[PDB]
Order: structure tokens, then C-alpha cells, then sequence
């Protein structure tokens, strides 16, 4: 179901923007392209090799995202799907790191490195989101709602 969501989100970009903006067609282009990459990961996960790349994308993908709001009009839909898609990889990847537990090995170091960047970058998207949303919560309800979803305390 995750793989299908990624694909459906791709067409959502080219369509969502095509009706909203155009200059951003290059930005969303990198997003969709990433969704396809992260698409193979979700299905090729738990292989102790593909998950690593899943963290990298979350980080680099964040850069492209930051550009979305850091220039020209911003899209709540795309900003929502991106945050959701990332939260799906952040939850899966996290389960992998814990699967191996503490222990002592260099492999875990590499994961903690690419993972720390995926988490920090993920926090960046939420940070700038709460700021722009703090001004008009009602307006950006989709983002706020999605923000409260990805975050939990159980």
C-alpha cells in the first residue's frame, strides 16, 4: 500500500502544480523522482543495504522541499505528502536500527549517520511549517493536522 501511495503522489505533483504554478515544475520534478526511488526502497527494505539509501533521500529530499517554501508559492498538498512519505520511511528505517539493537559494530555507525541526517532534516520541514502555519493555522489545517499525526507519545 505504501508503494502505491508513492506512485499516486507523483502524478499528484505534476497535476497539483500544473493547476497551481509552473516554475516549480522543476522542484516537484525532483520530488516525484525521489518518490520513485523511495518506492523501490520500501519494497526492497530489510535487506540491510537499501534502507541506508532510504535515509539519504529523506535528507536530500528535504533540501528540495525547503526550496519549495523557500522560494515561489508553496503547496500544502505536496508539503503534506512529502512529510507523510518521509514519516513512513522514518518509521520503517527506525524499526531497522532497533532491530539490531545497541551492540557494537561499524555498520550501526553508518546507519546512525545517515539516520541522524534524515531525522534532523525531517525536523527542519516541521520547524518551518509550524512557523508559517502558526500565522494562519486555519488556512494551513492540512499541514497542521498532518504534523500532529506524524507526532505521537505512546
Amino acid at each position: 500500500k505504501t508503494q502505491s501511495d508513492l506512485q499516486k503522489f507523483m502524478t499528484q505533483l505534476d497535476h497539483l502544480i500544473k493547476d497551481d504554478i509552473s516554475n516549480t515544475q522543476e522542484i516537484i520534478k525532483d520530488v516525484l523522482e525521489y518518490l520513485k526511488k523511495l518506492d523501490e526502497i520500501y519494497g526492497s527494505l530489510r535487506n540491510h543495504s537499501q534502507l541506508t539509501e532510504a535515509l539519504s533521500l529523506g535528507k536530500r529530499l528535504s533540501k528540495s522541499l525547503h526550496e519549495m517554501c523557500g522560494i515561489e508559492p508553496l503547496e500544502e498538498e505536496i508539503c503534506s505528502g512529502l512529510i507523510e512519505q518521509l514519516y513512513k520511511l522514518i518509521t520503517a528505517s527506525r524499526r531497522i536500527l532497533e532491530s539490531c539493537a545497541d551492540s557494537n559494530s561499524p555498520y550501526i555507525h553508518h546507519l546512525r549517520n545517515d539516520y541522524q541526517d534524515l531525522l534532523q532534516e525531517f525536523q527542519i520541514s516541521l520547524k518551518i511549517l509550524t512557523e508559517k502555519c502558526l500565522e494562519n493555522p486555519s488556512s494551513l489545517q492540512n499541514l497542521s493536522l498532518t504534523l500532529v499525526s506524524i507526532i505521537k507519545t505512546a
